[PDB]
DNA sequence: TAACCGCGTTC
DNA sequence: TCTTGAACGCGGTTA
């Protein structure tokens, strides 16, 4: 059926890149050096792999093979042809009667198997691979993806007739050949995904196209430089509404190509004529536009695709392009019955994306959101721009661009502009690199590289590995649909995560005193401790040996210098230290030293039958982690005893209208289930939901095939490298080559690029981590990443119990802890060496990682020394390490205002330089919230740098308190009109649309249904909106869900806007729209309220200074406190 | 009061 | 058909 309706897509895609120059080119026949030794002397194409796609293809049904796109040395593009089988394999209940089981399928898959082997594959859940028994399978090949399909149509039922029981007939009796197979595998490997690996090909590598295949030419060092062309388009928009594709138009469409830039207006929407302009934000970004003024919007249709021909771009970058701009331009298209897959070759996918043969569409937003290490808040274009390139682009009133059409249009057209110079900035300088560069070890094309998650990421890369190991690839995990414990059913099981801790909160300050009591024992332990921790330092931390130079010595007597001095005043009060410390990449660090990985982690019935059983066992380790369950507090009795009704049948047809409990799938079914059970579980035992925790062991097997363990480390490695190169930058030519008077950006440009690079590889790399729980993974340990996680705990604590024995640990989270040491501790020195260079030691770094490595160290680690003969050799493996972030200026820690719990996650801090080193958590960086506390919290951090003692600092910071005071109390009288809107607003998001929140009370909820009244029903068509919105104040004594107000009536025709405020306030007679009359002020004054005592006023009680701010008091208890 | 829920952060 | 994790904060309701 579909092999014509797949090979009309064939011939269609075959033709449209043919009109871009991709002609599939062919390579001449040789019989000869087949090696790749001598390359030159072997004819044929060298080319640059930008793209590749699954085809079919007809004799030269179909064949399916995969389309590789190039560019060539000489410039211009070319295209080539792999054909390889579709392939899977079925396994063998007994693994004797085989033949048996080739004999039957080769019957019974007359209509569509092609090809069938017997071959045999590693199997890591097999007793004893590890010896070298090696799993036998049949390998079913086909002409074509869809072959392979039929096939898998033709297996399940057995596959399931087989998993369920045979029925005997004569019953007094005292196997067949279908009853033997025990299952299907890699049969949902992506085609291309296939090829890409089996054959070893890789985007962004050098090809030269051959007779005998593809031969990477190893020698060419760097990309090539595809023509690269991003653009954005702007749109007529009613207003309060959002553009749409049926009754809007296109205003203008910007766009550049390899730095030329561009811009076609609509001219029945833009008045004036647009002449060429330059905008140059920056130096660095060079944006010449020449302009199209175009007649018509088709006109504007017409020019932008004709060019798109003409220049042949095989990289079109856009911003958030994927779900506005492309669906806009094509809409429009449709309209003037244009195609634009004839046109310029995109067309929607099967997920609604734009994508082309032979240009891959890289919408920056997708790399934005994964790998930017952007805060949601910031994933805005402007932002980006703002973080990624370092300028601020032109901005634009949505509700203004409309107008500006007419009005002012080269203001609207200078904007326009702006949205792509910081569109194919962003792509060049960021996104290029990395995707490009991420293709030549990823088997995707760049579309999927930067669009899958970072948790199929890892299982690709994770792929080759076990492919190239000859290794079984597991089926996708699948979760049962309901467990049980101790009786009870499950609501949901993990593990204990990452252990935060709160300690101490308020200012700390680097010129401000602080008081210490340190531990006389802690300082005794270091004291012993000083010379194989400092033999450490040496040994491992720069891995110099020892006597690199002499003083080891000169140093070692220094470091006691303090010590000593310390132990006897071991209770002074003085300056501060402010450092954090944090283990670099504690999960994967802690998985390769443990050689954790799911195939590790054995049982009873595997770890027994290993032929390493013998005495000695020094290949099973042993780790704890700590499981934790979500159950009903029904025991088995209650739980049964709520198998209940089954009788509410209550759904649809498409004459239907009636079914049963076991007319609905087990899912529905478990869906009511769910219900019910839930009465009688609170009804008796005056709870709903039990959580227990139990300690599990696990036995972590040191000798498994590491394919998982070694790839988390190649990946690691991979980022270290960046990480290596940001620090080498840091003082590279930062700190100590200029004179801070020579102007070189340089090392900044440089730190923002290895920065940005290292951080990218940060989720890929901890997605390694995550993995082992996703659903449909192909190596699922719960046991793992338990164990994992624990002894991240286990390995911060431990280091958190030092330090507060020997200063205050103001906060703690997971691998990182922030603590104030003594100003006149031992801090960094520099062991210097005889050839020249000094190394780099910090004491309290340092110090940590002695009583790590001397604690938390693989001294199990067995790795596989003879291949053939089997021997492992034990040896003594740990990669942990702690870091240094050097001495802060100052440092904030809000309070909470419950009694003694503390505020984790939130705090900020500034460089000696006087910059503000990091802030996190807070309402300034996060999405939404309150416009107010983000403004204050804006003006109110810097402010903690004000004051010449602790009880002098906060009240700097207090008066910015009353300031924002004097605005709420005043009614925001003080503040303008067009100003004050704003700063009042509070902006959320809705992730899913209106429909789907039936029976919940949110100001988000709320807001959305009285946009969805007052503007239409169209206004909540899609998830993601933003509910801007003010709370009224009337109805009085009502819940502050019901008063949720969109700020958009406060712009809106009087008439509408008073029938829509008298109906939200239940005050028909409502006659006022004054938009000060509305707000609530009272509710602003709270939060606001709340905001002080977190951050200022509780911090100030708790470090002992009156409160700087009693415009808003201390609770009843802090109040019953001072008592 | 305590248990929740949704967002969106920190790890 | 896509699909890393768990621990927190906070405003808000729910029982
Ligand atoms: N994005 C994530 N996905 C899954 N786990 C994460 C993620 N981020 C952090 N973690 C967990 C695993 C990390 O090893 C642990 C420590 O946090 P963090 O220090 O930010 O990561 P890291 O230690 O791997 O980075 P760095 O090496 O830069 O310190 O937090
Ligand atoms: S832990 Fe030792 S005995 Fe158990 S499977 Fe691994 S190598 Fe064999
Ligand atoms: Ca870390």
């Amino acid at each position: 059926a579909l092999s014509a309706q797949q090979l009309l897509n064939a011939s269609k895609i075959d033709d449209i890149d043919s009109m871009m120059g991709f002609e599939r080119y062919v390579p001449p026949q040789y019989n000869g050096r087949f090696d790749a030794k001598d390359i030159d002397q072997i004819p044929g194409r060298v080319g640059w792999l930008t793209n590749m796609h699954a085809t079919l293809v007809s004799q030269e049904q179909g064949i399916s093979g995969v389309d590789f796109y190039f560019l060539d040395e000489e410039g211009g593009s070319f295209k080539s042809t792999v054909v390889y089988d579709p392939y899977f394999f079925i396994a063998c209940n007994d693994e004797s009667r085989v033949n048996d089981v080739e004999e039957l399928v080769k019957k019974y898959l007359e209509s569509c198997l092609k090809s069938l082997q017997i071959i045999r594959k590693e199997d890591l859940t097999m007793d004893n691979h590890l010896l070298g028994l090696q799993k036998t399978l049949i390998k079913l090949s086909f002409v074509n993806s869809n072959q392979l399909f039929e096939a898998r149509k033709l297996l399940r039922p057995i596959l399931q007739d087989n998993a369920n029981n045979n029925v005997q007939r004569n019953i007094y009796n005292v196997v067949d050949a279908k009853h033997l197979i025990e299952d299907i595998r890699e049969y949902d490997v992506p085609y291309h995904v296939r090829v890409s690996i089996d054959k070893d090909i890789r985007v962004g590598k050098w090809y030269k196209v051959t007779q005998q295949g593809f031969i990477e030419d190893t020698r060419k060092i760097a990309f090539a430089d595809p023509v690269v062309m991003a653009f954005a388009i702007a749109t007529t928009k009613p207003p309060l509404k959002f553009p749409d594709s049926a009754v809007d138009q296109i205003m203008m469409i910007s766009y550049m190509i390899d730095g030329e830039g561009f811009l076609i207006t609509n001219r029945e929407i833009i008045s004036e004529d647009i002449e060429d302009f330059e905008y140059t934000p920056k130096p660095e970004y060079p944006g010449f536009f020449t302009i199209f003024n175009e007649n018509d919007e088709v006109a504007l249709l017409q020019r932008f695709f004709e060019h798109i021909r003409d220049v042949r771009p095989t990289v079109i970058s856009t911003f958030n392009g994927d779900f506005f701009d492309w669906p806009f331009i094509h809409n429009r298209s449709k309209i003037h019955g244009l195609d634009m897959f004839d046109e310029i070759g995109f067309a929607p996918d099967a997920e609604g994306e734009y994508k082309s043969s032979y240009c891959s569409h890289m919408d920056c937003f997708r790399w934005v959101k994964r790998d930017s290490y952007l805060p949601q808040g910031s994933q805005g274009l402007k932002a980006v721009t703002q973080s990624k390139l370092g300028y601020n682009p032109i901005e634009l009133d949505p509700e203004l661009m409309t107008p500006y059409a007419f009005e002012k249009p080269q203001h609207l057209s200078e904007y326009s502009v702006s949205d792509a110079v910081a569109t194919y900035y962003l792509y060049m300088k960021y996104v290029h690199p990395f995707i490009f560069s991420l293709c030549t070890i990823i088997p995707l094309n760049p579309d999927e590289t930067l669009r899958k998650g970072t948790g199929t990421l890892c299982e690709m890369l994770l792929m080759v590995q076990a492919y190239q190991h000859n290794i079984l690839l597991p089926n996708k995990h699948t979760d049962p649909i309901e467990r049980f414990y101790d009786g009870h059913l499950l609501e949901s099981e993990t593990y204990v995560g990452g252990h935060v801790e709160s300690l101490e909160a308020g200012v700390f300050r680097s010129d401000l005193k602080n008081e210490f009591k340190i531990d006389p024992s802690a300082i005794d332990e270091l004291l012993q401790e000083l010379p194989e921790a400092l033999k450490f330092s040496v040994e491992v931390e720069n891995k110099s040996s020892v006597d690199k130079v002499t003083n080891f010595e000169e140093i070692k007597n220094q470091i006691t210098q303090k010590l000593l001095e310390l132990k006897e005043n071991n209770i002074r009060n003085e300056l501060p230290l402010i450092y954090h410390v944090d283990v670099a990449s504690m999960y994967p660090n802690i998985m390769t030293t443990n050689r954790l990985q799911p195939d590790s982690i054995k049982a009873e019935r595997d770890c027994a039958s290993c032929d390493f059983n013998r005495p000695g066992k020094t290949c099973a380790r042993k780790l704890k982690w700590a499981w934790r369950g979500e159950f009903f507090p029904s025991k088995m009795d209650e739980y049964n005893m709520i198998k209940r009704a089954l009788q509410n049948e209550t759904f649809p047809n498409k004459k239907k209208k009636v079914l049963t409990f076991d007319e609905l799938s087990y899912a529905d079914q478990v869906i009511h289930i769910k219900k019910r059970l839930t009465e009688y579980s609170r009804k008796v035992y005056h709870r709903v939901k039990v959580s227990e925790i139990v300690e599990r062991e696990a036995i972590v097997c040191q000798r498994e095939n590491p394919f998982y363990v070694d790839t988390v480390k190649s990946f690691r490695d991979r980022r270290y490298e960046f990480k290596g190169l940001a620090k080498t930058w840091k003082g590279n030519l930062s700190k100590i080559d200029p004179s801070d008077k020579h102007a070189r950006d340089e090392a900044k440009k440089m730190i923002v690029l290895y920065d940005s690079l290292q951080l990218a590889h940060k989720v890929i790399l901890n997605s390694f981590y995550g993995y082992v729980m996703r659903k449909g993974s192909r190596w699922y340990s719960m046991e793992m990443a338990g164990i994992t996680c624990l002894t991240g705990a286990t390995i911060i604590q431990m280091a958190r119990a030092l330090v507060e024995r020997v200063g205050r640990p103001l906060e703690l989270d997971t691998d990182g802890i922030w603590c104030i040491l003594p100003k006149s501790f031992p801090e960094t020195y520099f062991f210097t060496l005889e050839n020249g260079k000094k190394l780099y030691l910090s004491y309290p770094c340092s110090m940590l990682n002695y009583r790590v490595h001397q604690k938390f160290t693989n001294h199990q680690y067995q790795e596989l020394k003879d291949p053939l003969n089997y021997i492992y050799e034990t040896h003594s493996e740990n990669t942990i390490f702690f870091e240094v972030d050097g001495p802060y200026k100052a440092m904030i820690l809000p309070s909470s205002k419950e009694e003694g719990k503390g505020i984790k996650k939130r705090y900020a801090v500034f460089n000696e330089d006087g910059s503000l080193a990091e802030l996190k958590g807070f309402e300034l960086k996060r999405r939404g919230e309150l416009q107010l506390i983000k403004n204050f919290q804006s003006d109110i951090f810097k402010v903690f740098l004000e004051g010449d003692t602790l009880e002098g600092c906060y009240s700097a910071v207090a008066s910015v308190c009353n300031r924002w005071l004097d605005v709420l109390d005043s009614h925001g009288l003080m503040l303008e009109d067009e100003d004050l809107v704003s700063l009042i607003c509070e902006n959320r998001s809705m992730s899913k649309t209106l429909k789907e929140y039936e029976g919940q009370k949110s100001t988000s909820i709320t807001t959305a249904r009285r946009l969805g009244d007052f503007l239409g029903e169209d206004m909540v068509k899609d998830k993601g909106l933003q509910c801007k919105y003010i709370i009224s104040s009337k109805p009085f004594n009502a819940p502050v869900t019901e008063r949720a107000i969109p700020v958009a009536i406060f712009s809106a025709d009087i008439p509408i806007k008073r029938s829509f405020l008298r109906r939200w306030t239940l005050d028909p007679s409502l006659e006022d729209l004054d938009i000060r009359t509305i707000i609530d002020w009272g509710y602003y004054r709270e939060r606001l309220g709340s905001a002080i005592q977190k951050i200022i006023t509780i911090p100030a009680a708790l470090q002992g200074v009156s409160n700087p701010v009693p415009r808003v008091e201390h609770p009843d208890w802090l109040k019953r406190k001072i008592a």
